[PDB]
């Protein structure tokens, strides 16, 4: 076809490229540590402050300290009474962190009529926090179900009369919640709004420097991956293949940005790249008769299968077996090989579902509704990315972790729903369409369809939140992988490569922050 190329060209290829500032960093870090443990004027300020530490992208340094503060605040509360702001932010932060705070804390804010009290509509700061906090609602919490609409409405009505920076913060929240945003894309935006009165000087400085140090690190990782990709030469060799390596790395850097997951991003990014090439190969001038050997050789995964596939497919097969064979070397130094087979297996599952999707488009065979229902969720590859993301995490991950991920746990389901359903609407809205099928099956309209699909996304989100409420099926760092994948969707597939991918790639990878 028309091979490649990335819109980024060689911007990221070459390796990227002050000790005083590193010493600053080390020192600010301890200062910020101590302002988290030390008292503030009251519980609300301690809460606001932790919120900022989280929103500025640096809470990963202070996980235990922040946790201890939140436990105290949970076990030591006079619900009666905090404002709407104190109640909301406390409910949001505690729920994010797994504490079972009842939605009844919002009862107090209604009139006997059952409408939201009149006073409430005037408390913008309180509406913002309530707005944000209602993205933490799970099932059976109608008050927060009402809150989201109530607050959405009255906030758009107040944007006009607001003075910066509060204005910016509102307009932004109606576009992007704190909860479904990608921590790092949001961090870059809050760094700007936080700089604008009474903000903590040392927080804001540490977060600026930390942001650049990480950016440096990612810039190193992305250069190692691009050099890797450049040698594959999928340019001449695979005319029909897109080039989405940078966009992949961004997706994956959303699964985890932290320093400790550096090997993770590396392995994960190669995987998603090959997945892409595999996807495209099922979506090119491959005929079905070529796809069954291909899929067949993927199922058996052995270099000997390379002689059994059409010549044009050998380069993707060899690249593919090479990625995993490498994952095994990189992870051998702690005897974590056993993780790789699980990831192989998920790639294979994914390729089997591509085979079926392909037969449908190439043989134009209209599937019944539940034939379609059964085969659609596993074309997503979020099970594959979650599972594979574990390969390069630390000891928190365990053979049991892979036994749980393979069994389809509620948190991977929820993220799959979110993926499959946002990806469909987004395609129709802006061959084989879930919406197109829903329209035929129940005889409704695109809009009425969008209605039902989004209604499902929101319920999937409620399941997701719920999966963090203690006790949990798995450690938090295991669940965040799935949360973050759900966040990649909300950020990247809502109303190429898109102003969203381009916009985020620039702020996290190209433009540093002026100290
Ligand atoms: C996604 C980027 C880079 C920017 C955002 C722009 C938008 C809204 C893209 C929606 C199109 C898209 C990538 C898909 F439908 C994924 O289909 P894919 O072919 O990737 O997987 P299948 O589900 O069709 O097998
Ligand atoms: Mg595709
Ligand atoms: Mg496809
Ligand atoms: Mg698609």
């Amino acid at each position: 076809a028309d091979f490649q190329p990335s819109i980024w060209g060689d911007l990221f290829l070459n390796c990227p490229d002050d000790a005083e500032t590193e010493k600053r960093h080390q020192q600010l870090k301890e200062e910020v540590r101590k302002m988290i443990v030390a008292p503030m004027a009251n519980s609300t300020q301690k809460l606001a402050f932790i919120d900022s530490v989280q929103r500025l992208g640096v809470s990963y340094h202070f996980t235990k300290e922040i946790e201890d503060e939140l436990e105290n605040i949970y076990h030591n509360n006079n619900d009666a009474e905090n404002d709407l702001y104190t109640t909301s932010i406390r409910f949001r932060l505690l729920r994010e962190h797994g504490y079972n705070v009842s939605c009844d804390v919002f009862n107090k804010f209604k009139d006997e009529q059952g409408n939201f009290k009149s006073s409430v509509t005037s408390d913008v700061r309180g509406l913002l926090e309530l707005y944000q906090a209602s993205y933490l609602r799970v099932h059976g919490e109608d008050i927060l179900d009402e809150a989201i609409s109530f607050t959405t409405h009255h906030l758009s009505l107040a944007v006009a009369s607001l003075d910066h920076p509060l204005s910016e913060e509102v307009s932004h929240a109606l576009k992007q919640s704190i909860r479904r945003g990608l921590p790092r894309v949001e961090a870059r935006h809050y760094l700007s709004v936080y700089q604008d009165e009474s903000h903590n000087k040392a927080l804001l400085e540490f977060a600026k420097i930390d942001f650049n140090m990480l950016q440096f690190l990612h810039r190193k990782e992305l250069s190692e991956i691009c050099r890797w990709w450049k040698d594959l030469d999928f340019q001449r060799k695979l005319p029909y293949a897109r080039d989405r390596v940078v966009e992949g790395y961004f997706w994956i850097s959303g699964v985890y940005f932290e320093p400790q997951y550096s090997l993770g991003r590396k392995m994960l990014t190669k995987v998603i790249a090959m997945a892409s090439i595999v996807d495209d190969t099922y979506d090119s001038y491959a005929t079905y008769e070529e796809l069954i050997p291909y899929t067949n050789a993927i199922e058996r995964w052995d270099i000997k299968c390379i002689d059994e596939i059409p010549e044009y497919m050998k380069p993707s097969y060899k690249a593919l077996l090479d990625v995993y064979e490498e994952m095994v070397q990189l992870v051998a130094e702690h005897g974590r090989q056993y993780r790789v087979e699980y990831a192989k297996n998920a790639m294979i599952r994914l390729a089997q579902s591509y085979l079926v999707e392909a037969k449908w488009t190439l043989q134009n065979y209209k599937p019944s509704f539940e034939e379609f229902k059964a085969n659609a969720l596993p074309t997503c590859g979020y099970a594959m990315l979650a599972i594979t993301s574990f390969v390069g995490m630390g000891d928190i991950v365990t053979p049991e972790t892979f036994k749980w991920a393979a069994s389809d746990p509620k948190i991977i389901q929820a993220s799959t729903i979110i993926c499959r359903f946002m990806d469909d609407v987004a395609e129709h809205k802006f061959d084989c369409s879930a919406i197109e099928c829903y329209m035929e099956e129940y005889g409704v309209t695109a809009q009425e369809a969008y209605d039902v699909f989004n209604k499902h996304v929101e319920s999937a989100w409620k399941d997701l939140n719920q999966e963090f409420l203690k006790p949990t099926e798995m450690p938090t760092e295991v669940l965040n992988r799935s949360l973050n994948l759900a966040r990649v969707m909300d950020v990247l597939y809502r109303e190429y490569v898109g102003k969203a991918a381009k916009g985020g790639i620039t702020s996290l990878l190209i433009e540093p922050i002026a100290l």
